[PDB]
């Protein structure tokens, strides 16, 4: 017998003890080796209720990533609470690695295995595991990168679709590579991201049809953010330690519903910390070809209000709350206490 409960989890990874890469260094001192032969018991005729939007696991992973960033990515100048903190800003080696989250004795993680599970409600096929799958602490906005893919159909996730204030999580079932590069040899901060239009437009079309099922077949329209900070109005992410802000206006237009989509990007040194502490400044970009090839596995959308009396539903790319990022991976997990 068991019951829903919250306990301090521990992490596990395959980090290299000799790697200077920040993630490997952190997991080396904060995590333990992964289990080569992990056990997984499938519970038959067992119904369990999940709620990705109220999962303490998310808060804990958030706490780790914050700690990891505080120890690895300390800015030269930190502006928070009216206070000004000045420190060293040494360039580091940055590349996220899979992090497993496990439960201690007396506790076990329940995993929903329903192909089209949407994060909330009862789960028919449930199994018990000691640790979650390897999850990369990839911090980004608008587009979810290097995440897990849906096994069957594209899944729309939301704590309450009827409420436009609640962020929407689109879980893709097919990856779409996005190639971002900062050429060496001008503007050392000017960069660009290349996406396969044909591949993207088709996926975006599938996402559209999917949204129709959830919005009574209302016309689905995409539009670029109306306002807000750059971290939200643009696809912000970290590549090789550099903060990239990409203009995603060519991705979210409703005309192509076929060549190579080239997004105008730019590396920023001054960023609005996702930890919600304030502003932080980092050193200028390093030299050489800064390139990161990521797989788009999800999209964060915010729906416009005041469209009740119309047949249109406008969706814009959003983000800001990195917790939603962890939810897109921890949705099928929950901790229970055993007795
Ligand atoms: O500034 C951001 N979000 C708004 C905060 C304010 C207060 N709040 C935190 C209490 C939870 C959300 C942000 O996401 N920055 C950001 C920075 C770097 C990257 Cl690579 C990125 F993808 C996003
Ligand atoms: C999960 O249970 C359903 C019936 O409720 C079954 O059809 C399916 O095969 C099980 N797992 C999957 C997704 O294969
Ligand atoms: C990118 O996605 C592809 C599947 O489309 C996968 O083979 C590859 O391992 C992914 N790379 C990552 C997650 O870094
Ligand atoms: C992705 O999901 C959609 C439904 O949302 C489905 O029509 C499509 O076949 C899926 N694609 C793949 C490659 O499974
Ligand atoms: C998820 O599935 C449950 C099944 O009861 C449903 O009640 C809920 O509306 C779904 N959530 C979304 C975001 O579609
Ligand atoms: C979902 O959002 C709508 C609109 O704000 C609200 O009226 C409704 O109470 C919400 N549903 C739940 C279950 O809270
Ligand atoms: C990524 O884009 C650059 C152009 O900036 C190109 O030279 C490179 O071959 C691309 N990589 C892949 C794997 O498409
Ligand atoms: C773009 O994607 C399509 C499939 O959607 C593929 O057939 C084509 O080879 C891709 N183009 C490039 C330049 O890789
Ligand atoms: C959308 O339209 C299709 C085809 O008429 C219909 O089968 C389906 O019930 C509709 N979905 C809605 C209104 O959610
Ligand atoms: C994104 O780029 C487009 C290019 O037409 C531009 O019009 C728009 O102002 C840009 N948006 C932001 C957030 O700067
Ligand atoms: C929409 O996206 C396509 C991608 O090829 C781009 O060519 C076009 O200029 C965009 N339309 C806009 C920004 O109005
Ligand atoms: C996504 O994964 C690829 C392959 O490991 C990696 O090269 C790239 O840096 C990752 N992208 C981000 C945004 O971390």
């Amino acid at each position: 017998v068991w019951k829903d409960a919250d306990t301090t989890l521990f992490c596990a990874s395959d980090a290299k003890a000799h790697e200077t890469e920040v993630h490997n260094v952190w997991a080396t001192h904060a995590c333990v080796p992964t289990d080569p032969n992990p056990q997984e018991i499938h519970l038959e005729n067992v119904t369990e209720n999940f709620n990705m939007w109220k999962n303490n696991m998310v808060e804990q992973m958030q706490e780790d990533v914050i700690s990891l960033w505080d120890q690895s990515l300390q800015p030269c100048v930190k502006l928070t609470g009216g206070s000004v903190i000045k420190q060293a800003c040494p360039k580091i080696s940055f590349d996220p690695i899979p992090i497993h989250y496990c439960t201690p004795a007396g506790y076990v993680i329940l995993k929903c295995n329903d192909k089209n599970f949407n994060g909330t409600g009862p789960c028919k096929n449930v199994s018990s595991v000691q640790c979650t799958h390897g999850i990369k602490p990839v911090v980004s906005t608008q587009l979810l990168l290097n995440g897990s893919l849906a096994e069957e159909e594209i899944i729309i996730r939301s704590e309450n679709l009827t409420n436009n204030a609640k962020t929407i999580i689109v879980h893709l079932n097919k990856s779409v590579e996005i190639n971002c590069t900062r050429p060496s040899n001008g503007d050392i901060r000017k960069a660009y991201c290349e996406i396969n239009g044909t591949k993207w437009n088709k996926v975006l079309k599938q996402v559209t049809e999917k949204l129709k099922e959830h919005f009574n077949n209302k016309t689905i329209i995409f539009q670029p953010p109306s306002g807000g900070d750059l971290e939200i109005t643009m696809h912000s992410f970290n590549c090789r330690g550099e903060f990239f802000y990409c203009n995603t206006t060519q991705l979210f237009n409703n005309t192509c519903i076929n060549g190579t989509i080239t997004l105008p990007c730019k590396i920023k040194q001054i960023i609005n910390m996702w930890q919600g502490t304030g502003q932080a400044m980092y050193a200028p970009p390093i030299d050489g070809k800064i390139n990161c090839v990521s797989n788009i596995t999800g999209i964060l959308l915010t729906r416009d209000g005041g469209a009740n009396n119309t047949s249109n539903e406008t969706f814009r790319p959003g983000g800001g709350n990195i917790k939603d990022n962890w939810r897109s991976e921890l949705y099928k997990y929950k901790v229970v206490q055993i007795e």
